[PDB]
């Protein structure tokens, strides 16, 4: 019937309220009366729903199949793991819901063709997920230990070995002599009597891995948590710089290596194979509305009481020229035909609600008017308009996702962490909110340990199932709104190798380097020679020729020739000489006009910039409105008090007089110059949740923060982003869419392959046995498909059969060789999975593609090395001299990431690119005339780093999709 669809789907619905107040600190029940009404309503609810599988034994057949198995599990239940299982009741309304039978429906057949994607990313788990075990098995566990014959007194009450100030985030990792690590013992600072660090020499395994029991990598188990944090590149750097104290610093190598192959290559293929298959007086208003708009923006606490009172007297005035043209179009006009056209009805709205806070606040709506004089942006809008009936369902969709994930969430660990951390599950709202905060991945693992350590270690297999299927459904996205986009002489080169002999000189440099020692001397003196080369190069040039490209070498060559002219004038001015290091670091630019293929990319990234370049603006105007907003809402009010004790604390006037300091939070809302940044770390998605927390915290002007003191704020910045990610979408839509217009064998290889997963640390004397005589058959039976005759598998077989040689040799035949060389032999053996690679002629179609396409890739590639040329040698100028002692403590730099070089200035931008913790990098640039220059280094870095690395991904996509249609 019509009405029998009502029926259910109050019922279902009924369910949900049923299950929306969990309370499950509240075990046990009896609680209060109103959990046994809950209790009773369950009961009607199960009842209705057996009845009607009934109606319906009287009589989709696959969602038929899944009512009856939810069904039966509550008839079981009624007879803690059963109690869980309730959740999936709420599934029961996507067969109910029609706009998800299709979509659902479509989102499991396209399942079948991931099958290769999927299999390769099984090769990369495991290849790296070995070189892991092999390497650093048990490395983690190590601290500096006492000498072990000494025993402390009891009166100092010493732990035993070196315990940090934060044993949980930040241990102290010595490196075994047997190792080359960087945090070496005898490092430790001295005690705060008689200092007990200095007796730490010892380093030997102890108890706890890092980060409670979880970054760990002494199982397969424990390597594929720690390989799917650096996939998702969400605090994949905190790994490896443990590495690099446990087991040297070349160990940077598997990181870029997995990063470029499993987090961008791979991740971003799935996206590829997702899509593939499918194939005069109006002219004076204008400036009015305009002035008025940024006659908001000038706000800025504490401004003196002649402008607050200038600004509302402004007001007054724009108010009669908005109503005096009301009443001018009440009258030129008639007052019914005023109204027919939606615009004037519109404009009048704005008027009565001047003449008359949430009213104040208000005054932002005026800007919206400003779109009855654009033609093009009233067209724009309603394309982004038209989108959204496609865009809803999957929204829908995403609602029943989150709510399921956020109520299982309640039930498994609801009551375990931890005053508990703000990212908990027990109370629903802010159950939903750690639901969203994983789908946006930022700082999804602080809450994996928090999970991992309350539970038990099985408990990654929820965070790996949301992360997982929440990033499925948000990749259908993309593809659903741009399948419907579908339905509407030697000259040059010689003058290249003097650049890049060009470039080793800007490398060179750093700020440790004596003014008289011969790298200083070498280095002014090839500044007089290369600007000379150059400068002779420009005239000939001139003298021959008599135009944007040359403009940019022009200029470049005036600059060099003012500076030795500064530069001679040293002794006869600092200032003008510090801004022309500056500009002396765009040397590198002069690449691009040599190259012809690279030239070509660059010019072709702008024209493929103009389709989306509407869109920016009405992007931009958000971020401003947003701005100004956000800025009415915080102005006073992010002032947090730093102390050791931070209690019985209210005000600057009871701060003060314990002492403690008062801390301007470093991203606030203070003017619109400020709020503007502070909405660049929330709309980057890195360190949004850190600023959400103060301006929930958020109570007065002078006061202390009072920990969720309105949680009304989430929805000032949960709707930011999600109309910054929508907006964002649009633009990369908008882009692509312009640009169109045996059998024994592999079983025995199989075998071996789970016999190598097989090792951790502390195996047993016995699988120390049975693994190295398991290797012998499998060293023998490889040999016997060599002999049984690809070009390969003769190196493959070559390796084993010289690892047998050389393990067997040291035992019992003669001196070892270094184990080092032992070590890195057991690794090669890894080489043998390689040769399924045959079989499956399914992956290798798939691979292939991205290398016909690799070409356009190369010239993008080489576009992002350069780049990070400038930049990096533009950062050891500014960025020099900043250290991170016990004096001066830094947040997001450190001693494995500083600016004080050009290769340390290269491993610390390219976590800034990954998107990696870089807001507390730029949060202690700014800890000491560096409040403007530091915000435009990481802003323009991050939009062009992410804006090339779109045009990869929009380049794979294209050469794929073409073999598509040719069929
Ligand atoms: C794709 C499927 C691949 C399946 C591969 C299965 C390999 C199993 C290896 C294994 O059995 O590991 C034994 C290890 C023992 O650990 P434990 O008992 O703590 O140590 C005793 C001595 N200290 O304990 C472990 O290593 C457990 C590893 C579990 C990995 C499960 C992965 C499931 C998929 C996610
Ligand atoms: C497509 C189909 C989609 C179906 C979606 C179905 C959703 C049903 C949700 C039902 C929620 C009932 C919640 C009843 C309740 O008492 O929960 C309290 C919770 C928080 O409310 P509050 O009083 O502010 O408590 C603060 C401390 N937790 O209340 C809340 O704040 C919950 C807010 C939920 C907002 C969801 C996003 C909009
Ligand atoms: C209006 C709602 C529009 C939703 C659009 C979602 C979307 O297109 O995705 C953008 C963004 C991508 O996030 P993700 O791929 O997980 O990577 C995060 C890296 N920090 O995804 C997000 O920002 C999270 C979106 C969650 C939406 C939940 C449903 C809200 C209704
Ligand atoms: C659009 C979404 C609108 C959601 C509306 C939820 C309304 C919840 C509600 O009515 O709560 C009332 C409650 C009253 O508070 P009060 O009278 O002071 O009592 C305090 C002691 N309980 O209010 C409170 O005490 C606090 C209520 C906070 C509700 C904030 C909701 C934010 C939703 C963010 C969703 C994020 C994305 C989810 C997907
Ligand atoms: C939609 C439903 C919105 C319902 C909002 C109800 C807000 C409310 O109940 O009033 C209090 C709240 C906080 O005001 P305040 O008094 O400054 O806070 C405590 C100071 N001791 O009043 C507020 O000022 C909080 C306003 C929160 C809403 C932010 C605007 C989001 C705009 C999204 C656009 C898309
Ligand atoms: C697939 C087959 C890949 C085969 C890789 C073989 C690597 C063998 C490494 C053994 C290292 C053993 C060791 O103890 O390392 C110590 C070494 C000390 O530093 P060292 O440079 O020697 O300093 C000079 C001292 N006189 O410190 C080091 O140098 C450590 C170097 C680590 C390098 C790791 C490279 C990993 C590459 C994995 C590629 C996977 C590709 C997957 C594609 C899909
Ligand atoms: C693939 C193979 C790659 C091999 C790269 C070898 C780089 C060797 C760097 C080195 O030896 O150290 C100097 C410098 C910083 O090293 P530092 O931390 O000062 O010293 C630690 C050990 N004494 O080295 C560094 O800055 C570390 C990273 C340097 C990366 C430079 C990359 C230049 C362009 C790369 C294009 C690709
Ligand atoms: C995003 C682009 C397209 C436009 C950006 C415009 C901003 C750069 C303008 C808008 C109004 C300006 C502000 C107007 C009021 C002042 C208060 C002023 O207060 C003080 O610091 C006084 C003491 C001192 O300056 O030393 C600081 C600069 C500031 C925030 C200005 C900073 C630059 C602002 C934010
Ligand atoms: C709209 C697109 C480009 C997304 C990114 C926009 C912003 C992230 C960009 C646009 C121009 C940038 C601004 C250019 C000028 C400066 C002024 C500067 O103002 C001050 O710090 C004055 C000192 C004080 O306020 O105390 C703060 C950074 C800021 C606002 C920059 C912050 C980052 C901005 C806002
Ligand atoms: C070991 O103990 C002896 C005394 O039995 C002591 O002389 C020696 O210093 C100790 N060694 C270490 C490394 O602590
Ligand atoms: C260091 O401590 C470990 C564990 O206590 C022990 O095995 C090792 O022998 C100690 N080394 C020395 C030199 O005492
Ligand atoms: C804070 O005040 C409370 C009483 O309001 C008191 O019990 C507590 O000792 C105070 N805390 C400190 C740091 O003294
Ligand atoms: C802050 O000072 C104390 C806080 O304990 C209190 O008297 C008052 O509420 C606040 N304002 C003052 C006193 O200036
Ligand atoms: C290796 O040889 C030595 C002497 O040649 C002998 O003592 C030892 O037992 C041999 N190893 C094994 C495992 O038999
Ligand atoms: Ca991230
Ligand atoms: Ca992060």
């Amino acid at each position: 019937n019509p009405w029998f669809e009502r029926i259910s789907m109050l019922v279902i619905l009924l369910n949900c309220v049923t299950l929306g107040m969990f309370r499950p600190c509240e075990d046990i029940a009896c609680d209060s009366q109103r959990c046994r009404i809950l209790q009773a309503f369950d009961d009607f609810i199960f009842a209705f729903f057996a009845v009607e599988m009934v109606v319906k034994m009287v009589a989709g057949d696959t969602w038929n199949r899944l009512d009856f198995f939810i069904v039966i599990a509550g008839m079981l239940e009624y007879s803690s793991a059963v109690r869980t299982v309730r959740v999936l009741r709420p599934l029961r309304a996507i067969n109910r819901v029609p706009s998800m039978r299709i979509l659902v429906t479509l989102l499991l057949d396209t399942l079948p063709m991931l099958g290769n994607v999927l299999l390769l990313c099984f090769f990369v788990f495991f290849i790296f997920g070995i070189v892991g075990v092999q390497l650093w098995a048990g490395l983690l566990r190590n601290r500096c230990f006492l000498p072990e014959n000494f025993s402390l007194p009891l009166s100092v009450d010493l732990e035993r070995y070196y315990q940090t100030e934060n044993e949980d985030e930040s241990p102290f990792i010595c490196s075994q002599p047997r190792e080359n690590g960087m945090r070496s013992c005898r490092s430790v600072p001295t005690l705060r009597c008689v200092n007990w660090n200095q007796y730490y020499t010892n380093c030997s395994a102890g108890e706890h891995n890092p980060f409670k029991g979880a970054i760990n990598f002494d199982n397969i188990g424990y390597a594929w948590i720690a390989i799917f944090q650096v996939i998702t590149l969400e605090g994949w750097v905190d790994i490896m710089y443990f590495v690099m104290d446990a087991h040297s610093f070349y160990n940077f190598i598997y990181f870029i290596l997995l990063i470029i192959v499993g987090s961008f290559f791979m991740i971003n293929l799935c996206l590829v194979v997702i899509a593939t298959q499918f194939s005069y007086f109006g002219r004076g208003i204008m400036i009015a509305i305009l002035v008025n708009t940024l006659s908001m923006g000038i706000e800025y606490h504490e401004q003196p009481e002649e402008l607050t009172n200038a600004l509302e007297i402004s007001n007054i005035v724009f108010t009669s020229l908005f109503a005096l043209e009301m009443l001018l179009k009440l009258l030129v006009y008639g007052p019914f035909g005023y109204i027919k056209n939606p615009y004037n009805i519109f404009d009048g709205v704005i008027v009565v609600i001047s003449v008359w806070s949430v009213l104040r606040t208000f005054r932002l709506m005026r800007v919206l008017k400003l779109v009855r004089f654009l033609p093009a942006l009233q067209r724009q809008l309603v394309v982004l308009m038209k989108t959204m009936d496609n865009v809803a369902t999957f929204c829908m969709l995403l609602m029943l996702f989150i709510f399921i994930f956020s109520i299982l969430g309640m039930h498994l660990f609801g009551c375990k962490f931890a005053l508990p951390d703000r990212k908990n599950f027990d109370s629903l709202l802010w159950a939903i909110v750690t639901v969203f905060q994983i789908l946006t991945q930022e700082d999804w693992n602080k809450v994996l340990y928090n999970g991992m350590a309350s539970t038990s270690s099985w408990a990654a297999l929820y965070f790996i199932a949301l992360m997982t299927f929440g990033n499925y459904v948000l990749f259908n996205l993309l593809v659903a709104i741009l399948v419907e986009g579908f339905q509407a002489k030697m000259f040059d080169h010689v003058v290249l190798v003097i650049i890049f002999l060009n470039c080793i000189t800007i490398a060179m440099e750093r700020p440790k380097i004596d003014p008289h020692s011969a790298e200083r001397i070498f280095l002014t003196l090839s500044n007089y020679i290369f600007t000379a080369v150059f400068l002779a190069e420009m005239t000939v040039k001139v003298v021959a020729l008599g135009s944007s490209w040359n403009v940019l070498d022009g200029l470049l060559v005036l600059i060099s020739v003012i500076d030795i002219l500064v530069s001679m004038v040293s002794d006869s001015i600092l200032g003008m000489l510090r801004v022309l290091r500056l500009l002396r670091t765009l040397r590198p630019l002069r690449v691009i006009s040599r190259a012809q293929g690279l030239k070509l990319v660059v010019e072709t990234l702008m024209s493929s910039l103009k389709p989306i370049g509407n869109i920016v603006v009405i992007c931009c105007a958000f971020f401003i409105i947003f701005g100004i907003l956000g800025v009415q809402l915080f102005k006073g009010k992010f002032f947090v008090c730093q102390g050791e004790d931070t209690r019985n604390i209210t005000n600057k006037s009871d701060c003060a007089e314990a002492s403690y300091r008062w801390v301007r939070h470093k991203y606030n809302f203070d003017n619109l110059g400020q709020a503007l940044m502070s909405l660049f770390v929330l709309a980057s998605k890195d360190g949004w949740v850190d600023i959400m927390y103060d301006g929930l915290d958020a109570v007065g002007v002078d006061q202390q923060p009072i920990m969720n003191h309105n949680p009304w704020m989430l929805l000032y910045f949960i709707s930011f982003l999600l109309i910054v990610a929508f907006f964002v979408l649009n633009m990369f839509v908008g882009v692509v869419v312009e640009n169109f217009h045996d059998l024994f064998i592999t079983g025995v290889i199989g075998l071996n392959v789970v016999t190598m997963a097989m090792e951790h640390y502390q195996q047993p004397q016995i699988l120390d046995e049975a693994l190295k005589i398991c290797n012998y058959i499998f060293t023998v039976i490889f040999v016997l498909e060599s002999v049984f005759k690809n070009q390969l598998d003769l190196a493959i077989v070559l390796l084993s059969i010289m690892g047998i040689t050389l393990e067997e040799i040291e035992v019992n035949a003669s001196l070892p060789i270094n184990p080092t060389i032992i070590r890195i032999m057991r690794v090669l053996r890894i080489a043998r999975v390689l040769k399924l690679l045959k079989m499956a002629v399914g992956m290798r179609a798939l691979l292939d593609t991205v290398m016909q396409a690799l070409p356009q890739v190369g010239n993008l590639g080489l576009l992002f090395m350069l780049l990070f040329f400038i930049f990096a040698a533009l950062g050891v100028e500014l960025f020099g001299d900043l250290e991170c002692d016990e004096t001066h403590p830094c947040e997001g730099l450190g001693r494995h990431a500083t600016f004080r070089n050009f290769g340390m200035a290269f491993l610390t931008l390219f976590r800034v690119s990954t998107g990696d913790n870089w807001n507390g990098i730029m949060k202690d640039t700014l800890r000491d005339y560096n409040t403007v220059i530091s915000p435009i280094y990481f802003v323009s870095f991050v939009l062009t780093a992410q804006f090339v690395l779109v045009n990869v991904v929009i380049a794979v996509l294209m050469k794929h999709l073409e073999e598509s249609n040719k069929e």
